[PDB]
């Protein structure tokens, strides 16, 4: 009927699929649908009937239609039903044909995926796609690893319908390595968009509780801060929500929000590939965990009532505190990505990606929820030196911490005798402090291992493993 | 050849150890490894005891008297997995085997199921103690079938360490499959964070009020007279004492700050991850422990990045004793995480953990052997429900006098640019859980805002969604 006549196709009619055709589409390109629930795909086609869709019932309809190499994009449900949709349409593919997987993926089976795939000469591009429903209609970053020479066919499209990067119109989407490598970098995009949402969220509990500052008040400060280096669309979406009403009663919606994190899910992701793989996540690993205490509530107010903390009244002056705590984020947000850059470094490594750094700082400059300006000083450190181990030995890193340190430990003092947690802050200079030790008292900790354990150790004077007799 | 009462497979530290236990309870036991001559040297250095040298696992498996009861001290992971592998076909219905290794709970879990209805009783238990408790008396935490336990409960009653309180066998029932595993993972990950916050005030007492080892050892010590009194802190005033081997000076000075991990304290992060635990200080000194193995990083780092050098001006007795006060305190929170985290496991999992038991068997043989274990145990008798150790009356006096020092010691340790994480992350847990309202109010805004993720609201029940354009 429209026998190779479709340029791409996407599988999964649910908003984002729905949403990545139409995106497709709009960039001149005859574009196959395909969903499981048949009337999806009926409904989508009906209303946009003037576009150059093509409606598929079948899945042997579907692969029928495209032009070959095929080029078939799943955004279909994570887990079983990716893996059910790959089984149900392998038998119909070709050798060569290419299959994407855009899904919020776990690394690991985009690599069995990928891997068996291979097995029956079928291409899979596991693909990282930010900025929700409305990313995947206008610009979505990208974030795909695959064969190089699949994607090469694939990444035209890509870079059309991709987030452009408000700086220079470049397009926020690059190779990112083989396999697996897409998810992963993916992975570590919304593990970082864990820390810098509770950073943001201490910055807030700091200026309400201590400084005593309304809301109107700190959705100033915000927009204020958001004017310089700090400048990013999680500060400007703070500073949005601040302003409402509650739409069910007097106030502000902000207010009325329960204090309960969202979904678990796949935000623990980032902090387990990192404690797998060696690597200190200790910034990003604290915000999941801001999230599950917020989750334990009634235990909370329980707590509330028995336990006892300082009663202090703020006397010092607030303007000075303000800029504080504005260091103390920046330099704390300039933590968290020096510790997610370093995991990327470790994960390349372990599973032989050549990641490129830099390019990965421009791809999220727009297109997702953590696009910043100093995203671009992330880029010139690994343009400096793509061999740079950590974000915080390049030359402006050195600058902020030098200059920024000294509040971040007053407002860490601040904070801890007024009794406001700040699990992150706290976090933040413990890492900058550790990660500058020379030495650190882990010798304590392997000489108690080796009297207990006899695990042995290394000298500082030596080469050789050692045990010691401590009887 | 069927002489021997009990088996031991694996002939290092542990094993060789636990056989000896085994053997002075006045029995006799067969030993066996895979390197022969490792078995070679315990029996010729042990002729005097009731040892049955073998050198094969058929010859092994044949010294034993039926039921045979062989208890597996062997090298988590592929290592363990092959020796019951190697091992299975040569047994009968109604043998016990016994995986005593540090094993990941989810490999018992699978192996219990597997051997569900081959007629070979499985038990997978954790050991605590370390090698002098192997040999006197450890701590043990089975899990498997209790038809199982109480097959092997007996023996394992005439090994384990028994309580100094009351006499009380530092062992009990689990529960079912991998519970045992899970509780030893635990009893680790609790390990791991008292280890760094020990490791914090030797820096603390070292690098701010600049102690000498003599002096910091002497501490540890009176430390160790009071509510501290552990085994931690009794071994840490130990290794301070000792000379180096090969030179001049302290041996704990000649020891590279590059720590290892065999993965459980990992194992135990990981599987808060899963649960939904919050977790922060035994993490914290996971990570701790890994940015330590970044050794040439940190040596470059030092040499560039910049921090305070101050000198320590106020009173050294007044702020060691704010460390102590902090550091019993920091220990209780550590304490009180994993506690929670059993809590949420044994739901999971459905295996009814019990709590207070579990702290009973911590008194002695344990490295975790702390003073306040009992009031763990009141507490728990108390409220058998009872979801955080925090909210029982004694803990909540601690904390109440405790938590001034704490600040302060955190203050000053940021000040002066010495790293705590551990202490930082337990007075920041401390003020989270008693908090009221939390500022994921403002998250749970920014998830609806960005992605229509949905809230619940403080006022009314049901769900909800804002109109934000
Ligand atoms: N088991 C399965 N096999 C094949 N496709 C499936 C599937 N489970 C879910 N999907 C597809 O994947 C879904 C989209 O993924 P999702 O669960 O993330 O969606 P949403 O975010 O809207 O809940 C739907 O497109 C669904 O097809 P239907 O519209 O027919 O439900
Ligand atoms: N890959 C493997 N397969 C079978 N057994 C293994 C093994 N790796 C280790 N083991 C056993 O399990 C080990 C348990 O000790 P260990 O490895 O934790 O400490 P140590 O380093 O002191 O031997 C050893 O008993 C070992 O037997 P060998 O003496 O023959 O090494
Ligand atoms: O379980 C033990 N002792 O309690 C073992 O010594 C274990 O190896 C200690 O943990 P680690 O080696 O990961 O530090
Ligand atoms: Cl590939
Ligand atoms: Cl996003």
């Amino acid at each position: 009927h429209h026998m190779a006549q479709a340029n791409f196709g996407v599988v999964g009619m649910a908003v984002m699929g729905k949403n990545l055709a139409l995106n497709v589409e709009s960039r001149g390109y005859t574009v196959a649908i395909y969903n499981r629930t048949t009337s999806k795909t009926e409904e989508v086609f009906k209303e946009h009937q003037d576009k150059n869709l093509v409606f598929t019932k079948t899945l042997e309809e579907f692969v029928g239609s495209l032009e070959k190499p095929r080029r078939i994009m799943l955004m279909v449900q994570a887990g079983a039903a990716t893996d059910a949709t790959i089984k149900s349409l392998l038998p119909l593919l070709d050798i060569g044909d290419i299959l994407i997987d855009g899904g919020n993926t776990h690394f690991p089976d985009t690599m069995r995926r990928n891997a068996e795939l291979a097995d029956s000469g079928i291409n899979f591009i596991g693909t990282g796609v930010s900025g929700g429903e409305k990313g995947a209609l206008l610009g979505p970053s990208m974030m795909p690893g695959g064969q190089k020479e699949a994607y090469d066919l694939v990444a035209p499209i890509f870079e059309q319908i991709a987030a452009k990067a408000p700086q220079d119109g470049k397009p926020c989407v690059a190779y990112m390595g083989a396999n697996g490598a897409g998810h992963y970098v993916k992975m570590v995009h919304n593990g970082i968009e864990y820390g810098d949402m509770q950073l943001i969220a201490e910055s807030y509990d700091l200026l309400k509780r201590i400084l005593g500052l309304s809301n109107a008040e700190i959705q100033a400060i915000f927009e204020e801060w958001n004017e310089g280096e700090l400048d990013s669309y999680l500060i400007e979406i703070t500073k949005e929500v601040l302003k409402r009403k509650d739409d069910e009663g007097e106030g502000y919606i902000v207010d009325k929000i329960l204090d309960k994190a969202g979904n678990k899910g796949t935000g623990k992701w980032t902090s387990e590939s990192a404690l797998d793989l060696g690597v200190p996540l200790p910034l990003i690993t604290e915000s999941v965990f801001a999230r599950y205490i917020s989750t334990y509530k009634d235990e909370r107010v329980k707590a509330s009532k028995v336990l006892s903390g300082p009663a202090l009244d703020f006397s010092g002056d607030k303007k000075e505190v303000i800029e504080k705590i504005r260091k103390a984020l920046y330099f704390s947000k300039i933590m968290s990505y020096a510790q997610g850059f370093a995991q990327l470094r470790k994960a390349s490594e372990e599973f032989d990606w050549d990641l490129p750094y830099g390019t990965i700082a421009q791809i999220w400059r727009a297109g997702c929820i953590i696009r910043a300006e100093f995203l671009q000083n992330i880029t010139d450190a690994f343009d400096k030196d793509s061999e740079l181990e950590n974000l915080l030995l390049d030359d402006y890193f050195v600058d902020i911490t030098k200059r920024y340190q000294e509040a971040v430990r007053d407002v860490v003092s601040l904070a801890v005798q007024a009794g406001t947690p700040i699990p992150t802050f706290t976090s933040a200079i413990s890492y900058y402090d550790s990660y500058r030790s020379e030495n650190l008292p882990a010798n304590l900790i392997q000489a108690q291992r080796d009297y207990f354990g006899a695990h042995t150790y290394e000298r500082t004077d030596k080469a050789g493993i050692f045990h010691y007799d401590w009887y």
